[PDB]
């Protein structure tokens, strides 16, 4: 660590002085050699070994051998980016705010992400599913601001096949509250990390669904709901909105605009886990 580290290095590999605040926020490129200077003579940590582990999908080993021990550029909270942070990185890259290699490597591709404890792949530029996974850099958990809007970095969203029972039961109409009786497979829940059927929660989203994924990423009205659910290899939940003791804010929102839709989301009790979505429904669940 000479006297000008790490800012000299960042400038050398193309970071602009106009955006030099990013030098401690985003790591040196993992496709190049300088990054590996952080690890002492073995060399057992290399450009080549890193790439190989990433290819093989051994993400846990990258975390444990590389990420946990990077600890360089004056920062300690290095992590695999979130989807939100990748959205920032793509914009930064398009605008030339990173190092040269990273300005190029975040333009399109499939990117490894980590949100809490789970690994996901996110797609930038509608690229084919056999494009190699990328981890061009690690980032400051606290230092790199995530971007909330979903424009460039498109998640692979899961829609569990579910039945709404209808008739006298469930109701999605103007003039009152929304009632729904969802029904999920045990085998489909087990495939996405849901073994304990009791540990679940629901979110009711209202607005214009994203044109690619079908998710309402920025709803005009959100609501959290606790279910009161409890046949043959399947499980049921009963999700209802509160409009009798929470004001008619839902109907007045849903039916203020003809393009507006209502969507139902299942998560783990604490908001984590693989996000399970319903269709974004029209009036009467159309």
């Amino acid at each position: 660590e000479h006297l000008r580290y790490p800012y000299l290095e960042c400038i050398k590999i193309g970071m602009s002085r106009d955006y030099l605040e990013n030098c401690v926020k985003v790591s040196f490129p993992t496709s190049q050699d300088m990054f590996y200077d952080a690890y002492p003579s073995t060399k057992t940590r290399t450009k080549e070994d890193f790439s190989a582990r990433l290819l093989a999908g051994d993400y846990d080993s990258l975390q444990k051998l590389y990420i946990d021990f990077y600890l360089a550029q004056t920062t300690f909270d290095w992590e695999i980016p979130t989807r939100d942070q990748i959205e920032t990185l793509v914009n930064y890259a398009n605008e030339g705010k990173l190092s040269t290699a990273l300005n190029q490597e975040y333009i399109t591709g499939r990117f490894l992400t980590k949100e809490n404890g789970r690994y996901d792949i996110v797609n930038v530029g509608g690229v084919p599913d056999n494009t190699p996974v990328k981890l061009p850099a690690i980032v400051s958990k606290r230092g790199l601001m995530g971007t909330t809007s979903v424009v460039n970095a498109i998640p692979n969203e899961i829609y569990p096949h579910i039945k709404v029972y209808e008739g006298t039961l469930s109701r999605l109409k103007p003039g009152g509250a929304m009632i729904a009786v969802l029904e999920y497979d045990v085998n489909e829940l087990s495939k996405h990390g849901y073994t304990n059927l009791w540990d679940v929660q629901f979110k009711v989203l209202v607005g214009v669904p994203h044109a690619e994924t079908g998710v309402i990423y920025d709803p005009v009205y959100e609501e959290t709901v606790k279910p009161y659910q409890p046949l043959t290899g399947k499980k049921l939940y009963n999700v209802s909105t509160n409009d009798m003791h929470n004001g008619y804010k839902w109907s007045n929102t849903m039916f203020s605009n003809s393009n507006y839709k209502t969507q139902i989301l299942l998560t783990k009790g604490d908001g984590s886990g693989v996000k399970l979505y319903s269709k974004a429904y029209s009036e009467n669940f159309k």
